[PDB]
């Protein structure tokens, strides 16, 4: 199984990323290799987001989402991930 972008996108965009996690989780637990890191990516850089949003440290989760992203083809399983590591660094301020 695959994940519906689309679905998650539109999660993403509205901020609900409690949301994105849980979404993602099942699939990101059975994946492997690139999708296995693109997976995690998306849902670490989710959770640094989330901790911005509570006013808690939320760079490390992006240095480890970073390094999990590091080097994949773009786009991957569908997704453009550039464009939401790219988000992800100026609503963190990075």
């Amino acid at each position: 199984m695959v994940p519906d972008w689309e679905e998650v996108l539109g999660l993403w965009r509205a901020g609900r990323y409690y949301e994105v996690h849980e979404v993602l989780e099942p699939y990101w637990l059975k994946a492997t290799g690139e999708e296995r890191r693109l997976l995690q990516g998306v849902i670490l850089l989710a959770a640094a987001l989330h901790q911005r949003r509570l006013g808690r440290p939320g760079l490390r989760n992006l240095r480890k989402a970073e390094a999990r992203l590091e080097g994949l083809p773009c786009p991957l399983m569908g997704l453009d991930w550039r464009s939401l590591l790219q988000e992800a660094r100026r609503r963190l301020g990075a």
